[PDB]
């Protein structure tokens, strides 16, 4: 008979920031 | 009686990271 | 059978940006 649905995935890591304030 | 549970759900991407350092 | 697979997984912030321009 069908089974349930598996569990959640795992955590990859964003973008990197914009540059930072102007001097 | 019930069949097996699925496999664990696919892998999104982490938000941005924050500005840079001071200039 | 096997149930269907789970949902995506959680979603880590990007780096921090480069360095701010100097002035």
């Amino acid at each position: 008979p069908p089974g349930p649905p598996g569990p959640p995935g795992p955590r990859p890591p964003g973008p990197p920031g914009p540059p930072g304030p102007p001097g």
